[PDB]
């Protein structure tokens, strides 16, 4: 299996790696931050350091068009995507794609559902049992993005535990053909659902979409629409789960910023940032293209190849954060790779932060006593090159706050 090179050897993507990827990250940054890896499907580089990430976000000639990797005797006939979502592609049809949804996702519109992500929350606090187990990351971390993307969208309740499933195979290390059919089944429900929604249309964002695309197909193909509706998904079901989970088990690791955060609690939001900062729930950006050579550490990758930005490595770079291995939650929060850069930056990025501060705050309020019920050593994470996120929580609730 993979190890870093260099004076200190520790697994990577394998072993010791999905436990706490940190050190390793550290090895990469400082021995080695271009670095190909030869994993199982094929080789893929990883940059670590933050001069590098943040810059490579906004180099075209790391492209998300996959037919990069083809000779151009082979690019002709080829789609420009395994899927029309819009983090799949370039300009210019990134640009049209992302300026139509992102007028869903405007700064008023987001923060009208700070309510009713309150009320989602409490009715979750209200429903743990005082002392017996509970996994905080199926009973709570998990179903606030969910319920919340349910309901922004439009999807029924009852298909929940359905395309939650397809959901998942799809960010982990599930083989190629695994990721394959549950793409499929999630593509031909969305199509049927969308089809129902003509004919019945609600006030949510999947049936605000479908009327574009029937008024304006160039604006936005049915296919798109589809691909658009499954993308607002997977990203519902992913990723601020482990913003909440990381974020709530950083605290319960760290009693001194607990403690801070139980005497301000308006601390929540600049929490989160470092949250994000500290243990980043997308480790590594979904890849990218080389459509030439490039350059970055003194280390050239060909034309053809695939590249990771190392988000979770970047975002603890001392070069950047100092002291970045320490926890505060009270630093003045800025820049930072955890949401992207430029143009794929998170569309999501207002919604994650209100659910995150409104998750964490209300559980830490509710219950002041929270506490792990296994070991640190004995938490199990998910196997992702995606995202940082626990597979379970093991948690004893302890009493309601008075
Ligand atoms: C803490 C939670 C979240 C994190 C850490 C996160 C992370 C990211 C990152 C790093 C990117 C850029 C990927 C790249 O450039 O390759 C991205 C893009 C994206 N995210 Fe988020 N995300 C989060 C929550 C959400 C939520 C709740 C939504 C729901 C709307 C969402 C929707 C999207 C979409 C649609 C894109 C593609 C944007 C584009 O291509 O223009 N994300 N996210
Ligand atoms: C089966 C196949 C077929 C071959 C593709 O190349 C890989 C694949 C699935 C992986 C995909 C396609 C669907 C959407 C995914 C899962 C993206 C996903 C929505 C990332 C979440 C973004 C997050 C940072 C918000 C990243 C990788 C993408
Ligand atoms: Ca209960
Ligand atoms: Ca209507
Ligand atoms: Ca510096």
């Amino acid at each position: 299996a993979l190890t870093t090179t260099g004076t200190e050897q520790h697994d990577l993507f394998s072993g010791t790696f999905w436990q706490n990827p940190h050190p390793a990250y550290a090895a990469l940054r400082a021995e080695d931050p271009v670095r190909k890896l030869a994993l199982p499907d094929g080789p893929v580089w990883l940059l670590t350091r933050y001069a590098d990430v943040r810059e490579a976000f906004v180099d075209p000639r790391l492209s998300k068009d996959w037919r990069h990797r083809l000779p151009e005797d082979q690019r002709a006939d080829m789609p420009a995507t395994p899927t029309p979502m819009m983090i799949l592609m370039d300009p210019p049809d990134h640009t049209r794609l992302r300026k139509l949804v992102g007028r869903s996702f405007t700064v008023r519109r987001m923060n009208e559902l700070e309510p009713r992500i309150t009320e989602i929350a409490d009715g979750l606090l209200a429903g743990l049992p005082t002392d017996g187990p509970v996994d905080l990351m199926r009973e709570y971390a998990f179903q606030i993005p969910v319920q919340v993307i349910c309901e922004l969208l439009g999807l029924p309740a009852e298909d929940r535990d359905d395309f939650s499933a397809w959901s998942s195979v799809l960010v982990d290390d599930s083989p190629a053909d695994d990721k394959n059919a549950a793409m499929g089944k999630l593509h031909g429900y969305l199509s049927d659902l969308l089809e129902r929604k003509r004919t019945e249309p609600d006030d949510a964002l999947l049936s605000s979409l479908l009327a574009v695309s029937d008024m304006d197909g160039d604006r936005l193909s049915q296919e798109e629409l589809v691909a658009m509706a499954m993308l607002l998904l997977i990203a519902g079901h992913e990723t601020t789960v482990n913003l909440i989970g990381n974020g709530v088990l950083a605290l319960l690791t760290h009693p001194d910023q607990r403690k801070l955060l139980a005497e301000d609690p308006s601390l929540i939001s600049s929490a989160v940032e470092e949250f994000l900062r500290f243990d980043s729930p997308v480790s590594q950006a979904p890849i990218r293209f080389t459509a030439e050579d490039v350059t970055y550490s003194g280390v050239t990758i060909p034309a053809g190849e695939m590249v990771m930005l190392g988000l979770a490595a970047a975002n603890r770079d001392a070069d950047w954060m100092p002291e970045p291995d320490r926890l505060d939650i009270t630093r003045d929060a800025s820049g930072g790779v955890f949401f992207g850069h430029g143009i794929h930056f998170c569309l999501g990025a207002q919604l994650a932060r209100l659910e995150g501060r409104v998750a964490i705050g209300r559980l830490f309020a509710d219950r002041p006593e929270l506490a792990l019920a296994v070991g640190l050593d004995e938490l199990v994470y998910r196997r992702s090159t995606l995202v940082r996120g626990l597979s379970r929580m093991p948690v004893t609730m302890g009493p309601r706050s008075a």
